């Protein structure tokens, strides 16, 4: 899986641990091994939300499986929760976007997941 | 809907209210209202568009519906416009992106949009 | 087609001539004229990949057909390979998402490829 996470939030607001933290939970959110978790943090970026710029994420999760209606519920409790603890993000200014990536659609290793 | 612009511009030359009037444009073409248009502009970034790094942008327009045909054609006239008129930057050097996103796939403030 | 690396490899790593050798890279693996392929290189990012921070890219391919399986097989060697050489990361710490446009979600100069 894949997790990205662009906020206007400055990186010195980025507390220590996060890129583990959020590596750790979407293990167990997705089931899928902490090997296979990749993380993305894009900190200080030009964005509004709603026509203001109070803190806000635009956010993506890539995974092959593990994406339905009550999975992605699951996941946006958990990724809001996070992000309001560890960013002080208010959960109505996140928009996390998921995907239900096809094995043959993702590139690894020099082949692809099929 | 969220409108991303990634542009080898640099950011002095992103002019003071061209994210709010993105977001005024994009809640007047979506017919969204505008608390719920997120919008995010990256200037300086090192980007090509055919072989070359005169000025460009690669851009991606996500709604929940309000996707098609003939609305992704005027999407691309209005923001094309804005970039060239704005940014400076040829239409001929601007991809847009547009996904159409089932409501169970967005993710917002604890859970999804279904 | 737009091909994008994000990555924690440093902007000083990156080989002088790497946009254009991934344009014309693109350019004979899709079939399609350099024209039309877009590169965008992000570096310096915060990342991580099985939760470890050594270096790491995710990657994302569009384009408008030439996408599936063996196809995206090939991109993926092609794409793997140059990482590794130019920019010394492991094949095994690089995702491509791979993205089949339809024609009438792709703007560019004012109108949609449709």
């Amino acid at each position: 899986p894949m997790f990205i996470v662009n906020t206007n939030v400055p990186r010195a607001s980025v507390p220590d641990g996060f890129l583990s933290e959020l590596t750790q939970q979407l293990a167990q959110a997705t089931g899928k091994p902490p090997q296979y978790i990749a993380v993305h943090v894009v900190p200080d970026q030009l964005m509004a939300f709603g026509g203001s710029s109070e803190p806000c994420a635009l956010c993506s999760l890539y995974s092959i499986g593990k994406i339905g209606g009550a999975q992605n519920r699951s996941y946006s409790k958990l990724l809001c929760g996070l992000l309001a603890e560890r960013l002080r993000i208010s959960p109505d200014r996140v928009y996390i976007n998921y995907y239900d990536m096809n094995a043959a659609n993702v590139g690894w290793n020099n082949s692809t997941f099929a």
